[PDB]
């Protein structure tokens, strides 16, 4: 059993994390470096994530996506 590090290498000045982990609130990120970082305990499964950068909805484009039933995308995360 395992933690999973988001870390947004994107840029900007203000990200929160936000997923079905959260009911899709949001988590302040802490800037280490010029990157902001978050580590959880998320259990196995599938879990489906955004970030929200400088007020705007933001996907991680090196990271595996899929388009949710509202019609959006969103990073995942899969632990075994
Ligand atoms: O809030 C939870 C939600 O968080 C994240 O979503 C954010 C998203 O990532 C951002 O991009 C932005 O979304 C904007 C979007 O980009 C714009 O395109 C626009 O969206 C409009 C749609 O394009 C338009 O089609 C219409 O939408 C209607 C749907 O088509 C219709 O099906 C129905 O939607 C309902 C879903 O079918 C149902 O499943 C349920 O949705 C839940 C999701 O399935 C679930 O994943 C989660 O959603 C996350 C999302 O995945 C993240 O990426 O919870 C959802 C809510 O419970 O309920 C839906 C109804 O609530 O009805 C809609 C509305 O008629 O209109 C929309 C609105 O114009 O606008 C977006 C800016 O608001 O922001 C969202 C956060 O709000």
């Amino acid at each position: 059993a395992r933690p999973t590090v988001f870390r947004w290498t994107g840029g900007g000045k203000e990200v929160y994390l936000s997923g079905s982990f959260n009911n899709w609130s949001k988590l302040p990120l802490t800037r280490s470096q010029n990157n902001f970082v978050a580590i959880l305990d998320l259990p196995e499964g599938e879990h489906q994530y955004k970030f929200f950068v400088d007020g705007q909805w933001t996907h991680d484009p090196s990271e595996p996506i899929v388009t949710s039933q509202l019609g959006t995308v969103n990073n995942i995360i899969q632990v075994k």
